[PDB]
């Protein structure tokens, strides 16, 4: 295979993450059964590593699905860590990685042996290796869910120091989330184009790809707006470049 | 008992944290047994909620003890969340809550029911209820170990907006950490007295309790220094007060 092998102590981690996340859920929704969630998640783990479909994770999403505060969703591209860091375990925001079905699988990897019945710790199929692998189908399922369940003001943090462009016209946000946003429940969409401190300003609002994304969102009938280096997040990046001039306080 | 009962799903959480922490450990140190560790830790959950000594966690420490990067230790008082936050899971610094024996219990509570054998999810003997309770003893033990395995530059984060002064003469830093710092392997001690954004500036370097701390550290032969609102951390605080003037950029 060409992707990272299945995560060590996957079950241990999974159940643990799920365990801690409960305290975060509202009482009415605290009732989650992690072992049931794990048992359901495993259904895809038993199948051929190149024959897993998003729909396989339907049961898993059923037992772990839960509400997302209006105005607290945070979609993103090329900024996984920064997103996790800023959101702060649902405190500031609630990105997919901060929703039960996302938290449990964040940064992890998994797949069954190509021929054997165990877990392949050597390597898992990437997108190229074959489309229907467990990790991709999972995130396709989870992201679709996350999008349908979002509401209010939708925020999107993009990387403007990304060589190839801020908005990947072919990533999860573009292919699986935007097509699944519920217009009736969304008031407007806000984009945060974050540039690296000092880093290359490859693209800012309304430039290049950001023009495509903007045109598409508007064509769809959404209310659009874009911000460059949204201050709160700029400050966070600054935590690691305090001496740099872009991070100097008055 | 004047303290919160044992955390729900204590074992799952303990085991989950441990599992994920291994990934951060160095290769020739990554070989840890989370179940054995939990088993050792649990020895205290089989005792009288008021008859647990730091020694009882000895074996637990033996099975979890691991080296701490030089210059990476970060002691603190009155700023638990900010410390954890700024430390970023061993990325920026490595506080006791980011050491395996400290991570597995960070923010969790526990203690067995006085009479019965089961855990008490109702309450737990707080320091005043009786000194030798499960939680306190655990930390006394974890603290001493942490102080002992520290070397290089010692950073300490204190809270200058604290109503009682930045340095508590009776606290873990005071009663268990400072007393166990191996002087021979410490270059110097640096203090960060952080003030709330706009918040009350009760004390700053060289004032109030800070004079008491500074004297002891020096008298002890350490090389002392103090910084009001260390910039990196100030910027982190600023993340939640971007519009405030103390957080204004240029
Ligand atoms: C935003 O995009 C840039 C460019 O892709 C990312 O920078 C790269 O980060 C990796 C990991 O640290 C480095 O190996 C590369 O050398 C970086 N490239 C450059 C030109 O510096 C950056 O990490 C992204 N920011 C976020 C928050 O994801
Ligand atoms: C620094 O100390 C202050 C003083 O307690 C903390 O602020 C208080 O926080 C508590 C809750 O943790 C509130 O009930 C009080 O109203 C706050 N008082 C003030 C004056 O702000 C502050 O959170 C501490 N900072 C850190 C990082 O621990
Ligand atoms: N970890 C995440 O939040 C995530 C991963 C893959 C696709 N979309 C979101
Ligand atoms: N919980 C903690 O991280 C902690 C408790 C007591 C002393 N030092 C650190």
């Amino acid at each position: 295979w060409r992707a990272e092998g299945t995560s060590a102590h996957l079950r241990d981690i999974f159940l643990g993450r799920c365990a801690e996340y409960r305290a975060l859920l509202s009482p009415e929704q605290r009732n989650k059964d992690c072992t049931a969630i794990w048992e359901a998640f495993k259904v895809a783990l038993d199948k051929d590593p190149c024959s897993v479909l998003p729909s396989d994770y339907d049961l898993f999403i059923t037992l772990s699905r839960h509400s997302i505060p209006r105005d607290k969703s945070l979609f993103w591209e090329n900024s996984h860590l920064l997103v996790n860091s800023f959101a702060d375990n649902t405190r500031r925001f609630m990105p997919l990685s901060d929703v039960l079905y996302g938290r449990v699988a964040d940064f992890l990897s998994w797949c069954r042996q190509k021929a054997d019945s165990g877990l392949d710790y050597q390597s898992c199929p990437t997108s190229e290796d074959c489309e229907n692998n467990p990790v991709d189908s999972f995130w396709k399922r989870a992201s679709i869910q996350y999008s349908k369940d979002s509401s209010g003001v939708i925020h999107v943090m993009l990387n403007g120091s990304e060589p190839t462009g801020a908005y990947p016209i072919k990533g999860f946000f573009a292919d699986y989330e935007i097509p699944n946003l519920q217009k009736e429940k969304i008031t407007r969409i806000e984009i945060w184009v974050m540039h690296e401190i000092g880093g290359p300003n490859v693209e800012s609002c309304g430039e290049g790809s950001m023009k495509v994304l903007e045109k598409r969102l508007k064509d769809m009938g959404f209310q659009y707006s874009c911000i460059n280096d949204y201050r709160p997040v700029k400050l966070l990046q600054c935590v690691d470049h305090s001496t740099h001039p872009d991070c100097a306080l008055k």
